[PDB]
């Protein structure tokens, strides 16, 4: 079955918990079939590899050009600080998605 990786990283993996768990909820009633996990930034190499699109929490978006330089084949975008804030999962979703399609085409 036809899935896309949508890979989260912050420090501890912990607190984008809430945004990955509303990303899923509102990929279910959309039935947009994807996988969305959120990982320690220690494992941007290993599991960002197999990521469709790499997402970075605000808070080590500095980290962005250092990432970039780990995973330079794949898409990395940050979270955007208003949207983190509201955590509007729909929003994010939607800007994953659009980088992944800002890849594959477009």
């Amino acid at each position: 079955m036809e899935k896309k990786h949508i890979y989260l990283f912050c420090s501890a993996g912990m607190s984008t918990s809430l945004l990955v768990s509303k990303m899923r909820a509102q990929a279910e009633k959309y039935e947009v079939p994807v996988i969305i996990e959120a990982f320690p930034e220690t494992l941007a190499g290993e599991k960002g590899q197999n990521a469709d699109v790499v997402l970075l929490g605000p808070q080590i978006a500095y980290m962005l050009p250092e990432i970039q330089r780990l995973l330079p084949n794949k898409p990395v975008e940050v979270i955007d600080s208003l949207l983190y804030g509201k955590v509007d999962g729909l929003g994010v979703l939607k800007a994953a998605v659009a980088a992944i399609k800002k890849a594959a085409a477009n």
